[PDB]
């Protein structure tokens, strides 16, 4: 397959096979980071403004390599790994991913660039999207993220921002947007739902009485998805890893996410 221009611009995320070109950047969900294509062909991490990080050869697991065609336009995209194309320098940068496990992983790693100022591949599956209208933005400290064998206790209204997800009195599994407005639910509303539990294999269900299923994502077996609702309204539920980053990353160390205080998993990724 091939690629397509960018545009995203200031948004979180650099899906494959998108060309990101001279003036563009994308923008952490907290605004602080702004990871930046200079016109001068190099691409660049801005600190609220301020330059602290530049691709080159010095950063870890990344090479470097010679471009000998003039014709490449300066231009920065992902195939799996990252590449940047800077004939001022005849010089192609790019990701020393991990070990890839399918030819599945190039339609589905994206770049995201994370609140913490990180910029991670994830190799990222939407295996549910009750939002699809509503962009799904990864690495906001802002989200909601819960872990396989979560009960909603009913009547408990979990946030995200502004936005919320609640198992109601009346039943129904909803999310409410910034707007206080409902941007998904379940429909359970008044079929006598009694549980709603995202589940140790990854399914999200709402019980009624004599443990009948009166709703689920059907995305049982997938023991390593989260559900997460964003600031913006979205709710979905991923299976993610990450394959590389500019720092914490290493190729051999096990992957997991940041946890609050609280031991509640957040939409950051860091390593062993
Ligand atoms: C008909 O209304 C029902 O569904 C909406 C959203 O669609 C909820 O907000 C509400 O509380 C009810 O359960």
């Amino acid at each position: 397959r091939t690629r397509i221009p960018f545009n995203g611009v200031g948004t979180s995320v650099l899906p494959a096979y998108q060309t990101l070109s001279a003036g563009q950047y994308l923008l952490s969900p907290n605004q602080r980071f702004k990871l930046l294509l200079q016109g001068d062909g190099n691409l660049v991490i801005q600190d609220n403004g301020a330059t602290v990080w530049v691709a080159n050869e010095q950063q870890p697991f990344s090479s470097t390599i010679p471009l000998r065609n003039k014709k490449a336009p300066l231009a920065f995209y992902v195939q799996y790994g990252a590449f940047l194309d800077d004939y001022s320098r005849r010089r192609v940068w790019l990701t020393d991913n991990s070990t890839f496990t399918s030819n599945d992983q190039w339609n589905r790693t994206h770049l995201v660039l994370q609140d913490d100022g990180n910029i991670v591949l994830v190799d990222s599956l939407a295996l549910w999207n009750g939002t699809p209208a509503i962009p799904l933005v990864p690495g906001a400290i802002d989200s909601l993220l819960l872990a396989p064998g979560s009960e909603l206790v009913q009547g408990v209204v979990y946030g995200a921002g502004a936005s919320k997800l609640v198992f109601q009195g009346d039943g129904n599994l909803v999310a409410y947007g910034p707007n206080g407005a409902a941007t998904w639910n379940a429909g359970t509303q008044g079929k006598g739902a009694v549980r709603a539990v995202f589940q140790g294999d990854g399914n999200l269900v709402v019980y009624g009485a004599g443990n009948a299923v009166l709703w689920h994502s059907h995305t049982g077996g997938h023991a390593s998805a989260v559900l997460r609702l964003q600031a913006n309204g979205s709710i979905a539920i991923l299976d993610e890893k990450p394959v590389w980053a500019r720092f914490g990353f290493q190729p051999t160390y096990r992957h997991i996410r940041k946890i609050n205080p609280d031991q509640k998993p957040i939409d950051i990724w860091t390593w062993h």
